[PDB]
């Protein structure tokens, strides 16, 4: 394998103790003799997947629950196996925030939510809402300082205020969540995302503020206020500034809401050493002392084990981030996170920034949301509609537009070019799924390159059509399905950001109208 086999090497984020969880690996080695190093990669949340995939990447891997799901189904985590004996040991909220399709995926560890950060110096009475920031920015700056100052490049500080009014990422009802429904561009987010454009037009925050200038910013007395969690708490206490944690701002009557984070801990799947970060794991870092080798260094907030948890809710602290927690929701891990904050993430950039305005922002933020689950749909219905030669009889009129007219723009572009595709067909070895599954590397390369039009992206799926026909004929039928997934994945993860600024699936629809 790629993994070194007699050592367990951990990805955690930089912003959390990295450090005290070393030196729990240091304990780790003493007691064993095992070595147990810790990075802190950048853009861990997406470099893990990458080389997870090719089967490689640290035996650990901590972040947020959030993204875990996609991992899990992508085949990138191996299923922790603890008893009842050890699962009585944390609470039951942390168990369920790392539960996919019934499996645990990793082990919680503490749960995080973002906080108001106040210097009670510059002033001692936090204000209760947002709309109250703008005129105590003015004061301050007459004082030669600001009122209050966040990071702006993650939209992980932004949703609290975002979600304040009605904003929500998928909808919970029935059971659990529906992917159809995102409300990144409902009345409430458009009225949360214009009051921090309004913030930052009329001069009273910068819109590229990212975490470390906001940070410095705040532990040197530049700022009253800023909006951070557990893990900043440390070097505040450096900094000797007076400062509290309490609720955040109240917009429009309604408390924010802040995404609530469980970080958990997942073991790679390609793992060789996955019994030996189960043993560091149970009887190390979920420990009392463990954990408190790890809060020392960077507070963690709310631990998932019960008996420190029991020892430090006595902070006022922890108390603030748990009035957040609660007046917040529990972020979902379900493998359409990623595509969601990342339409988000580009969405609050660009209107923060003005180079799009807060409509045109978080409309292409519903259309990036929904990207890949709306494709699949028209792209795997037409494939079957070619292949059976009937109709399915299954926020959604537009999806009937789209598939109308790739049936009649799909027809004479496969027929004009049916000679061509035969010729391409005839070598064709469809044997397994594993064969078709391997067009997902071809058509990659060959996608990502070269020019980018609707004409190209109908040829892609004209032939994934023209396929299917033929495996219907040399009885694959079940091979049509897989077939469009492979055809999905390949546009929307070359595509994608050209998909969204002819808006969706709507630009296809009016291109041949
Ligand atoms: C208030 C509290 C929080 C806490 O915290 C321990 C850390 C984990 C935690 C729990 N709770 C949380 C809530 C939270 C709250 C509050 N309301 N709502 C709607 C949520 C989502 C938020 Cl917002 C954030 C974190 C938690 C839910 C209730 C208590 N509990 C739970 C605790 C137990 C138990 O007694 O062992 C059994 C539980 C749950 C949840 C389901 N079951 C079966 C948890 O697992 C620990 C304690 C002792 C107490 Cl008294
Ligand atoms: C529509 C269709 C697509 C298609 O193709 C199957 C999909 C991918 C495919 C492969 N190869 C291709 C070459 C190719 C060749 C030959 N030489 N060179 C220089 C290239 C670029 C061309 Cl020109 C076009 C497509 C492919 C590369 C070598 C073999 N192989 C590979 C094969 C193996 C392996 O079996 O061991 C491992 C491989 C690769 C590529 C990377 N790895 C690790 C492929 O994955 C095949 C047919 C019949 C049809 Cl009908
Ligand atoms: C393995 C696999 C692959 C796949 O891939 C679908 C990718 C679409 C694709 C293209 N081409 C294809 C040819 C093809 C060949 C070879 N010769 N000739 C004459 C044709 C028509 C065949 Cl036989 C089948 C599919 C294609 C080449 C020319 C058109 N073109 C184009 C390329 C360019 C460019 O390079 O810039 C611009 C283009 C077009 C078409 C319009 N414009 C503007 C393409 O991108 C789909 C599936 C389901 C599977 Cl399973
Ligand atoms: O901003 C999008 C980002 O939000 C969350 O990332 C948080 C992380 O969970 C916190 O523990 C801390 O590291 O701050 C991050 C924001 O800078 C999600 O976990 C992540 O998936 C998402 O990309």
């Amino acid at each position: 394998g790629k993994i070194e086999e007699g050592k367990l090497v951990i990805w955690i984020n930089g912003d959390k103790g990295y450090n005290g969880l070393a030196e729990v690996g240091k304990k780790f080695e003493k007691d064993t003799g095992i070595k147990v190093t810790v990075e802190h990669p950048d853009k861990l949340e997406e470099k893990f997947p990458q080389v997870a995939a090719t089967g490689d990447g640290p035996d650990i891997i901590f972040w947020a629950h959030d993204r875990f799901g996609g991992y899990a189904q992508s085949g990138l985590l191996a299923e922790i196996t603890p008893d009842k004996a050890f699962q009585d040991k944390l609470y039951p909220f942390t168990w369920d925030a790392v539960r996919y399709n019934g499996k645990l995926i990793a082990y919680p560890i503490a749960v995080e939510a973002l906080s108001l950060i106040y210097n009670k110096d510059l002033l001692p009475n936090p204000p209760k809402t947002w709309e109250e920031i703008p005129a105590l920015d003015k004061e301050l700056k007459a004082k030669g300082k600001s009122a209050l100052m966040f990071n702006l490049q993650e939209p992980y500080f932004t949703w609290p205020l975002i979600a304040a009014d009605g904003g929500y990422a998928f909808k919970y009802e029935n059971g659990k969540y529906d992917i159809k429904d995102v409300g990144v561009d409902n009345a409430g987010a458009k009225a949360g995302l214009t009051f921090l454009v309004d913030l930052i037009k009329n001069k009273h925050m910068n819109a590229d503020t990212d975490y470390s200038i906001a940070e410095a910013a705040f532990n040197k007395g530049e700022t009253a206020m800023t909006i951070n969690g557990p893990w900043a708490w440390s070097n505040i206490d450096t900094s000797k500034v007076n400062y509290g944690v309490t609720v955040l701002p109240t917009f429009k009557g309604q408390p924010s809401k802040p995404f609530v984070g469980v970080l958990s801990a997942g073991i790679n799947a390609a793992s060789p050493n996955k019994e030996l970060a189960k043993e560091f794991l149970e009887n190390y870092l979920l420990t009392d002392e463990g954990l408190e080798a790890v809060n020392k260094d960077k507070p963690l907030g709310a631990v998932a084990l019960k008996s420190y948890e029991e020892e430090l809710a006595k902070d006022p602290r922890i108390a603030a981030t748990m009035e957040n927690a609660q007046k917040g929701e529990i972020m979902p891990n379900i493998p359409q996170m990623s595509a969601f904050w990342y339409a988000v993430r580009t969405a609050v950039i660009n209107a923060a920034s003005g180079r799009q305005t807060v409509d045109e922002a978080l409309k292409d933020a519903q259309t990036g949301s929904d990207l890949y689950r709306q494709s699949l749909e028209i792209i795997s219905r037409y494939l079957r509609e070619q292949a059976t030669g009937s109709k399915d009889s299954k926020a959604g009129a537009a999806g009937r537009r789209a598939l109308e007219t790739l049936r009649r723009v799909g027809d004479g572009v496969q027929r004009n070019h049916e000679t061509a595709f035969q010729g391409m067909l005839r070598k064709l070895d469809i044997k397994n799924e594993g064969d078709v599954k391997s067009f997902s590397r071809v058509m990659v390369h060959v996608f990502k390159d070269g020019v980018t039009n609707w004409g190209r992206i109908v040829t892609l799926i004209s032939f994934g059509a023209f396929v299917a026909k033929h495996l219907k004929s040399v009885n694959q039928e079940s091979f049509i399905e897989p077939l469009a997934e492979t055809i999905t994945d390949v546009l929307v993860r070359t595509k994608r950001d050209w998909l969204v600024k002819q808006r969706g699936w709507d630009g296809f629809v009016e291109f041949f109208h």
